[PDB]
């Protein structure tokens, strides 16, 4: 089973290639990491396995889900340290995903009920609704378009949060540049209607992600920085007219950062769409991004045991991250190794607040 051949991801000797994908679960009440998160990540940690946390706030304006953890305060750092410690005690590597939602927010999630920020004033359409704190679904509002100075202050929020993650003991951070969130609102030409230096051409649309990655690289070192993108995922009305071209343009900037800095990033992590031909066209897009990128490639999106084995065997990825199956299978790594049955997951408790129910009570083998 090639998922169980070891992989050297920079300094890290991973014993297998099954990665915990970042998953928002909304148990970090009032944005403070809770003891429940420690139990949840501990359950999933394995010796030599790699875990990526749920998206974590970089500032007070960065959230668009309830009870998502932050890492922008020293209080949040103290609580994250306890979780990192239990994960490291099991021999796992753990990165903190840094997440800003941009326009995918609501007055209820913003300080003083202010408008969310974006590259544009265009809102997400009414075909998508936002989960509210009371469990109902609400309307995405019109965001405020930010200027070049405010962009630099958002970049500084990423930098400070990356420093805080390292203070908490994380092995590194992942930049969430996917799924229609802030960075993707600058990348995708279906959203970014700017006429300044952050809009228009591929180079201008890639400016923001380049600036974010450069700032965190210069703060903590390229080896402790991964980057996640999703050029062909259309979530939250975030489409590009040419996803393969956009993806390659991002890869070009990442390769250039590495050459200029003198060091490789930890990895490029790409989520692909899954449609139920499209599967071959999408596989060729993924393989082309992998081939173009100078370093470690993590694939994600709809992977199963069989598809993960194929991705590694065929050279299409170095590591394979799993989301939904890892929600319901704390021992997913072992189940994949043994080709054991998998527990069904309960979508109704993906984003609820109970510290146990639908969170840590899915059974082991
Ligand atoms: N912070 C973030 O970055 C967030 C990322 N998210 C991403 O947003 C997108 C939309 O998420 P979703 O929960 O609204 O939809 P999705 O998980 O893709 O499934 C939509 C329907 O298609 C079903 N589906 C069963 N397999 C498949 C399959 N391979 N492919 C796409 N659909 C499938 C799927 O069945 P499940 O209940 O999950 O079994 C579901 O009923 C996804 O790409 C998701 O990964 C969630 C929100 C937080
Ligand atoms: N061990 C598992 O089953 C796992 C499922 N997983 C996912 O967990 C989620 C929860 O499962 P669910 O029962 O709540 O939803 P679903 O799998 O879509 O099936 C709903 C009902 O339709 C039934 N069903 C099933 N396949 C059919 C069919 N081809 N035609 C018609 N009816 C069908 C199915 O019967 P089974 O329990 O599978 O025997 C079930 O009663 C699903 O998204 C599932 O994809 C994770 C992987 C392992
Ligand atoms: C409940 C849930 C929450 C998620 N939260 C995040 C998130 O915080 N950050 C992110 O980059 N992706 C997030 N994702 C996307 C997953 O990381 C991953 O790409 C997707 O689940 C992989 O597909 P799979 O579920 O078929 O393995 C989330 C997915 C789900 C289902």
């Amino acid at each position: 089973n090639p998922l169980f051949s070891p992989y050297k991801m920079g300094k890290f000797n991973l014993s297998h290639r099954v990665v915990l994908a970042p998953m928002t679960r909304c148990r970090a009440l009032n944005n403070i990491p809770q003891a429940a998160l420690g139990e949840y990540y501990e359950q999933r940690a394995t010796a030599g396995g790699f875990l990526i946390t749920e998206g974590t706030m970089i500032s007070p304006t960065s959230a668009g889900f309830p009870h998502v953890p932050g890492i922008f305060t020293k209080e949040q750092v103290r609580e994250w340290k306890k979780i990192v410690d239990v994960v490291h005690a099991k021999g796992a590597v753990i990165f903190c995903q840094l997440w800003h939602v941009g326009r995918a927010s609501h007055e209820v999630y913003q300080p003083a009920g202010a408008a969310p920020i974006s590259s544009t004033e265009k809102p997400i359409s009414n075909r998508w609704r936002i989960l509210m704190p009371d469990g109902t679904h609400g309307i995405y509002p019109k965001p405020r378009a930010i200027g070049t100075y405010e962009i630099s202050q958002v970049v500084e929020d990423y930098r400070r949060s990356a420093l805080n993650a390292i203070e908490a003991g994380f092995d590194g951070i992942e930049i969430h540049g996917a799924h229609g969130y802030l960075i993707d609102q600058f990348l995708k030409d279906g959203i970014n209607d700017r006429t300044d230096e952050y809009g228009g051409s591929l180079a201008n649309r890639c400016k923001f992600i380049t600036q974010v990655v450069q700032a965190v690289v210069s703060a903590i070192g390229a080896d402790r920085v991964g980057v996640r993108v999703s050029p062909a995922i259309d979530h939250l009305d975030a489409m590009d007219s040419n996803p393969l071209s956009l993806g390659l343009a991002v890869v070009e900037r990442l390769n250039k950062i590495q050459l200029h800095s003198g060091s490789k990033l930890a990895y490029l992590h790409v989520t692909q769409p899954r449609y139920v031909g499209s599967e071959e066209e999408e596989a060729r897009l993924m393989r082309t991004l992998r081939n173009a990128y100078q370093g470690t490639f993590i694939c994600s999106g709809g992977y199963t045991r069989e598809l993960g084995i194929e991705a590694v065997a065929q050279g299409d990825a170095d590591l394979v991250s799993y989301g939904r199956l890892f929600i319901s299978n704390p021992d997913l790594v072992m189940r994949i190794k043994l080709n054991a049955p998998l527990n069904k997951y309960n979508r109704k408790t993906f984003y609820t607040q109970d510290p146990v129910v639908g969170y840590t009570d899915y059974p082991f083998l």
